[PDB]
């Protein structure tokens, strides 16, 4: 009983922990995809000069 | 019992945490889009010089 109960929690489990690695890789895809489609199209250098502003 | 819960529940879950990514993956494009329609039909040289008024 108590092997066949944390086992089977087990391979359960197993499939679980690693579907929780799948929804937390697809929203940094999503997260760094969102990034780039930004950074470059605001500007390379635009980024840079506008950090740097200190008068 | 315990099985077919937790295992249908997981292929339900899965079919929801990954339409869950769909929903934020729609939403990082609009907002991407509608980011670089107005950063390069404002200026791309504008946005350098607006930031960087100190005097």
């Amino acid at each position: 009983r108590v092997k066949k109960v944390r086992e089977m929690e087990l391979i359960y489990a197993r499939a679980q922990l690693e579907l929780e690695v799948s929804k937390a890789q697809q929203l940094a895809n999503v997260e760094a995809k969102k990034f780039k489609e930004m950074t470059e199209a605001l500007g390379p250098g635009t980024i840079r000069d506008l950090a740097v502003a200190g008068p």
